[PDB]
């Protein structure tokens, strides 16, 4: 039918798996880190380190862990145009790996028009039908942001926000259909709300470190996490 | 006639019957649970039981009840993406029943559009004439939630109200018609007013127990329900 | 001609027969209670006996009464779905009455869309054009209602007042027309205000009685109606 | 020529009949009562004896009156839905009629939609131009009601307002062509102003009586009336 | 050529002539009263003897007199509906004339719609083109008033301040165009007034005088001038 | 080429003539008053001297004056319809002229729409172009006072304010080409502004006397000038 | 291709002259008077010289002077209508030179509608593109108050605003291409402000004298400019 | 695939050189100075340097630097009409190079209307395409500047912010692209913000000096810089 069981439903999940975040207590409130089969976002103030994860992920990504994930390739579709492969040879020493395939690792794209955006999400899943089981990654960062702009002013949202949802839609039918991992950045009941199934907020806490918050995530902890920035990506805040 | 006599009409509702809350107490406030030819709602928090209350009755929904209700199938439609049946194995215990059986006991179909959310219903209802009482219950939650999203601002509502009750009356006429008891969750004269029969109320007291109330029903009771939330589903909150 | 003479209308006037209400004091101030060729409504509170009436009316509109009137079948158009023959077979009893009979008795009408409405209005004539004198009641709860619903918003209005009076009209016509008795609930110079030849308004007088006034109907005392209300319908308040 | 001479002119005025309301102390008012060739208006409140007067004159233009005037047939357009033949038998006592007569001394017709109305009016000239001299007067109460109904809300006056002249002239054409007297009831430079030639404001001083003043009409007394209302229609209040 | 020069045009205002008012004093503002190739206008309060002078003058206007001019045919072209040829056989006394002649003596028009008013206007033409020298007053009361009704609301005046000066323009080149005097009342840099030549404000003095002052006209006089009014027209006020 | 020289163009200026004002002290304000090829405005209150002033230079252009001015023909349009040629006759006396004559001098033509004064306008221009040298003068008053007239509510002033200048500028062409003096009078960056080239307001001082000054021209002198109103027109106001 | 290369375009620069003011003080804000290759604006005071330093120009470009610079034939095209060939002849004798020569040196065109002032732009160009070197300043004042008139009301800004720059733009054109000095003035980032390289604003400093400053030209000065004007066109002032 | 692989695109990036400002403490808070694949802003008040900062890497970019840049060819697109050959042979000296050559090493073109602007940039790419390496710097100064011109006053701007970033990504996709370093200023979630990967906001510090701020950009130092303005173009600030 249109639609299964709940056994067997419950036959696919056993698929979700998380990249982590090099940040244990982070891990700890995405119960594992970023998840599959849903979209995660990111809250962050002017300067956050989302970009930053962003790019640790590229790698955390890449290798195997927790509940038996194996790790793969990725697809950073970059809007802002912040991706740094420099960051990237530099991260996948902390976990001691081989750059040129960090790297041979990544699969990049660049946005530039809210149509060129899905232009790109709508192929991406092309990639994913032809093979599976090999992407775990999809990371779009950032999203709306690329949105703000070919807007008609504040009296055309009414294209922005029908646009937006079209293929935030479409977000979801790759994240749990093909069995993925969408991280996503931005800075905004919001359509990209229901739309993401995660909502992680982050606030400065002096520098180092930064504390990331749960806006809204089925079973959502009322505590906060500590976790710090390097150049080998994030990672867990010390004495 | 288009329509029936009031006898033969009798002759319908002796087939009414009551689907358990797990709370006795609760189900007092509905005499019996959730009700049969009837859309009952779900009026909750941000953080809110309805979404266990939605796995319980995949379950209580399969376990003979009172009235000589035997129990039946059930059609889950998951807007939110919290469907979760390692949740159901979890209570079928507190109920001593199968495993594999109770998840093939449900029907799941997640809701991605406004648009898709009906092409469900309208295919609910198919399964639903294709053949008769195996299907007790259709629960979709949550419902609006949805539809918040595909409108055109708050300047189109005039297509998102009308679409609404569109397939809000599909709703009931599936509901009365079939037969089975329909249950919808949210947070919102109100078009899903009328729409629904019965609406209940949700508050929580302190963690642990819940105070659910009857915001508008036929005959009914001043006096609230405290039930209480645990692994088990729903059910009494004891000394 | 396209109209009669005034010898002529007195002639048929003689056939303004009332359905009683059970309540004495309350037929007092309908001067007989129900009335025929004109829309009696029930203004109401939040929890209002007009649902309750209604029932009542069911069958008093079947026992034979005041100034030689028959009884009859009856139609029951409901848009809230709060009809219950348990309540009428419970009724029959007051009045020592056949119960198969009292619902065999009544003809049921579920309203769904404010379109579905008018096509059974537009329906019920053919019924009533077919046999007359068999149909003493049109009993519609509630009206408007339903057309609070499939309104495009405070915007269009224009649609909702253009289409409620377009059969509200044709309601007045089949009343008059083919002489029967046509009751109303609902909660609003309002369109359905001057269509309805005979507004009463409703208060809670605390628990078991209520109190029943008149809005606006020809010869309209100033005094006020003391009814009670129990299982075998509406009836006299005692000490 | 388009348009007659003063002198021919004359000529017909030299017709111009005075309908009596029944009360003298009124009928100064108007001189004589009701007017012919002349749209008269009713003014008054939520209670107001127009509803009474109208049967009254059902009757008294009848009866041969001053100004040698006959007494004709009479063409009775009820909108409001109260003319109550009933109460004609009644007051033909008063004046000592036979009653099967006066009944065939009138027409009824009830007007229902705003468009009804007029369907009406231009047929009210019809049987007035089939044959003339038997028709001596044309009620209609209520005309305005009707108008306030049908509209488009607030928003589309510019329709009914257009609409309400396009028949209320029509009224006035038979009028003073067809001659006749024509007395029309509503509670309202306005449309309807120019439109009635006399116009009566009615007030109630205390039951019994009532003091119906002139709002505006040509060579309008300051001093007011004072009328009764009873079964007998309308008359003199004495001591 | 499409103009004529001074001399020729000096030619044609030896023709200018003014109908009497019976009111020397008001006579003398107007410089000898109605003017001729000139409309005149009547600025009241809401019970003013315009209506009155109007009938006056229809008869003022058959009496030769002042600057040797002639008298004749008059042309009352009525909206109001306050024509009373009786009131005309009244004031031929006050100049002993023959009444049927004085009668005989002025064409009657009711105006019902703003365009039959015109329909009016555009004939009157005619009636004047075949003969002209006959016709010395065309008198229109009131003028506005009519045109006051058949508007759109206070949002299509686009209509009624186009239409309305459509004809009051056709209005002027009859008066100057074909010679002779017309007479406008109403109650209103406006349209309908650089239209009006004259324009006359009207007060009361106390019932039997009334004070008529000049509210624009070339050459105005600042003082004011008291008049009286009886059946036999406008007078002179007396000691 | 579609422009002439500078020298070239002092060649026409060569003929630039002024036409007396009839007050020395006002033609000083106009170096010669009135000009030639310019477009002069008179901006008066309620009751100015204007429409005197216009009659005036009905005459003065005929009496030759400095700069060798010979005196012409006279073209006067008159929208406010106060040319009174009797006034001319007047006049000529102070200047012991033909009075035959002096009206002969004249071309009269009223204005009776926004469009007739252009309709004109655009025919002043070819009896000015059959041939030259003849005319002198092309006085119009008022100008705009017609064109407030024909508008559409302040609504549609867009029709209005472009229609106005688009015949003001058909004035201007004319003005410079055809070469003569043409005086406007009005009450009102306003496109009647850059229209006439030099513009005056009058204000009365005490009855006798008048203040003209100048709003804004060529070489504008502070200092103010006192003329007088008298029969024989305008002139100099002496001890 | 569509651009040329730098020295090339330094190779054109080395022809930018500047035509001077005779006011010493004031060349030197505009280090030399008004430049080519750019178009200087006039920022005046209801009174400003700004008309009267336009003729002087009109001759200062025609006496070789600074930087080698030739002099030149001139466009003056007038749309105000204050071109005094009078003034010029006046001028030509502080320079001492030929008379009719001077006038024989400008070519003068009267700017009538905002289409007919680029109707002579686009002609301009025609011939400059003729013969060049001959023509070195194209003087229009003013160029914006004829289009501040043409407009369709504060609604219609949006052909106004499009139309100005859709040949002020053109003017940009012609001033750089052809190589000539454009003289503008008028009293409003605004559209006309990018537009024109260089703004002069002028304040008067008693009657004589006057002070130019600069809202905005390349290398501004903050200091001030102190000018006298006179028959002889401006020039500095002295003790 | 229509995107590359992270270590294919750091194959790119190993090409990104820095162009210098020629402060080097400016050069710092770009870490190099303007930098290539990348459009920076230029933020400044009403007289900021930025206009010199533009000429100053017309050259910089020719003078090998450091990561080994060899320097190359340049292209200047100039909106404000700003740019000086005369002050780029005045720098050469500073860095001491030829004259003709820098002055060959820059293509100069005046862009006229927001249209001519593209115009040229769809065709910025066709050179660059044509063949690579040769020009390092695409400078465009300043690029809002002309689109706050065509628009349509505030009420199109729907059409100037889709028209603007239709263009601004075209510029993007060039930079990154073809690899170059394009530089523009102006004085402006902003469209022209993701629009610019760097931006750079300057202000005075007392004439000489100025201080140049980063208001967004990758890595972002807290710290300002200060250099100085000189005819050699920009260089630091010494005691």
């Amino acid at each position: 039918p249109g639609f299964l069981t709940a056994f067997e439903y419950s036959e696919k999940r056993k698929m979700v798996f998380h990249i982590t975040t090099g940040s244990q207590e982070f891990d700890k409130l995405l119960g594992g880190g970023i998840e599959s089969m849903a979209i995660t976002e990111a809250f962050g103030e002017f300067r956050t380190g989302k970009t930053q994860l962003s790019h640790t992920l590229c790698v955390t990504a890449q290798l195997p862990g927790a509940g038996g994930y194996p790790g793969g390739k990725i697809i950073f579709i970059d809007t802002e145009n912040t991706f740094r492969p420099d960051r990237l040879r530099d991260i996948a020493d902390r976990f001691n790996v081989d750059h040129d395939a960090v790297l041979d690792n990544v699969l990049y794209a660049r946005a530039y028009t809210s149509e060129h955006q899905v232009e790109l999400l709508d192929y991406v899943a092309a990639k994913f039908h032809e093979e599976a089981g090999i992407f775990k990654l999809l990371i779009i960062d950032s999203i709306m942001a690329l949105f703000r702009v070919d807007f008609s002013g504040r009296g055309e949202l009414a294209e922005r926000q029908q646009k937006l949802a079209q293929m935030l839609s479409r977000l979801q039918k790759i994240s749990e259909e093909y069995n993925v991992a969408v991280f996503v950045t931005n800075q905004m009941g919001h359509i990209l709300a229901h739309a993401s199934t995660t909502r992680i907020s982050l606030r400065k806490g002096r520098g180092e470190l930064r504390i990331a918050k749960i806006y809204d995530s089925p079973e959502m902890p009322e505590n906060e996490a500590t976790f710090a920035i390097t150049a080998g990506g994030i990672g867990d805040a010390k004495e």
